[PDB]
DNA sequence: CGGCATACG
DNA sequence: GCCG
């Protein structure tokens, strides 16, 4: 079992559910606490155990498995031994982890928010609603929409997004395409929004583009919320329902078909895969990778990636489809 | 011990 | 919290 993400398959489902959930409450629970090398740790090991082969049965079986030490292997042994563990159950129904969970699930809010506001004594969505004037335009928009957003999109409903946006995006740059990208794209039957990347094929041609594509959509009614030269979108779509509609999350980004592999690298992830891959790249390959490039600091060169293929090709690492991205 | 991913809105 |  190799110490990074990025070198093995992680499919989306597997064999130690229970077990990678447990890990992934401490994991929550760490970040809302702010020690982020804690939160790493904790999805690291969750993460070893969607990759493992068949279930975990005994203790024995985590000797030598990287990310278990003393504390996360004390937790597999409570699950295994009595089917709970009380260090996550107490998380679980703890006022604090409930109310930042519920607060940081708000489009606006992160744990900083969330954190000033439980310190504040605020506990539910109603107290946020009866001081709206703390609140800014965009942590309105998602409290107003909170319930719909809380709603699971299906990927029956991806189909339906993407045609709206390919509509927009080809009357604002012909030949443009639209990339569904994000967790849909590994698989996922289920999300919290839909990701997109937009592309033109000759280089330069996408610049601008996203301004125009977003006045397109909310000329047609179909942007409840968004932010508005830029790149990146993140906003609130009208979706159609049976006699009604929902609030959707839609993100939108632009990129050159030059930086495009890395582009769709970056941002069909999954988020762990996507850390890990950096900080492989960084640390054992000594090259810097973002979602527009891989960068050697000695040569002062881009890495030209024709396909994310190329992308693993030049850190060394075997090709792991989408469906395999799911650390 | 240091390190823990990344850049745009 | 764990790795190197
Ligand atoms: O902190 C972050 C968030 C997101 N991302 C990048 O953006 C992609 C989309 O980020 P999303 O938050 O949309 O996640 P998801 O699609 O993987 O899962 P859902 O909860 O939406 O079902 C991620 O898969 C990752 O590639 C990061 O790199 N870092
Ligand atoms: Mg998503
Ligand atoms: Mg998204
Ligand atoms: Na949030």
């Amino acid at each position: 079992m190799p110490a990074y993400a990025c070198q093995r398959p992680t499919p989306l489902t597997h064999h130690n559910t229970g077990l990678s959930e447990a890990l992934e409450i401490l994991a929550e629970a760490a970040g809302f606490e702010g020690s982020e090398g804690r939160l790493l740790t904790f999805c690291r090991a969750a993460s070893v155990l969607k990759a493992l082969p068949s279930p975990v049965t005994t203790l024995s079986q985590l000797q030598g498995l990287p990310h278990f030490g003393e504390h996360s292997s004390r937790v597999v042994q409570e699950l295994l031994e009595h089917g709970v563990c009380e260090e996550v159950e107490r998380v679980r129904r703890s006022e604090r982890y409930q109310t930042m969970k519920l607060f940081t699930q708000i489009f606006g809010v992160g744990v900083k928010t969330a954190d000033r506001w439980y310190r504040e004594g605020l506990r539910t969505l109603d107290d946020l609603r009866e001081q709206p004037q703390k609140l800014t335009q965009q942590q309105k928009a998602g409290l107003q929409h909170h319930q719909d957003l809380s709603t699971p999109v299906l990927r029956s409903d991806v189909d339906a997004l993407q045609q709206v946006v390919e509509e927009a995006v080809g009357q604002a740059l012909p030949g443009a395409t639209v990339t569904l990208t994000g967790g849909f794209r590994r698989g996922k039957l289920q999300g919290h929004d839909v990701d997109f990347l937009i592309t033109h094929p000759k280089e330069g041609q996408e610049a601008g583009l996203l301004p125009r594509v977003m006045c397109r959509l909310q000329d047609q009614g179909l942007i409840l919320y968004h932010q508005h030269a830029f790149e990146r979108s993140f906003c609130i779509f009208r979706l159609p329902q049976p006699g009604s509609w929902k609030a959707v999350r839609v993100d939108l980004v632009v990129a050159p078909v030059s930086q495009f592999p890395f582009a769709l690298l970056a941002w069909t992830g999954s988020k762990l895969f996507q850390r890990e891959l950096r900080r492989f790249s960084r640390k054992e390959k000594g090259l810097w990778l973002n979602s527009h490039g891989l960068f050697d600091p000695e040569q002062k060169t881009f890495f030209q990636a024709a396909s994310e293929e190329d992308i693993f090709r030049h850190l060394g690492l075997e090709y792991l489809p989408p469906e395999q991205r799911n650390a």
